[PDB]
């Protein structure tokens, strides 16, 4: 119980730092996982094929 | 055997007419099914959220 409280606060702070870095570097972008990036990449490829 | 040959030619001609209509109406667009349109629509929504 004592350990998990400390870990939860540390994890929340760590996640906040990661989010702050994302905003500072990529404020106008959206975070996507590996699968979603693959879907976005293929759609762009199809657009270039049409263009 | 005789019937399927006639049907295959008719289906090919029918598909050609549908493709010709697509080019005449939407030459610069890509045909997508119901699922793919849903994926495209949600991505546009996320873009508007960021904008």
């Amino acid at each position: 119980r004592e350990s998990v409280e400390q870990q939860a606060d540390s994890f929340k702070a760590t996640r906040f730092n990661l989010e702050t870095e994302w905003k500072n570097n990529y404020p106008r972008l959206r975070e996507l996982d590996r699968n979603e990036l693959f879907e976005k990449a293929k759609n762009e490829i199809l657009d270039e094929v049409i263009s």
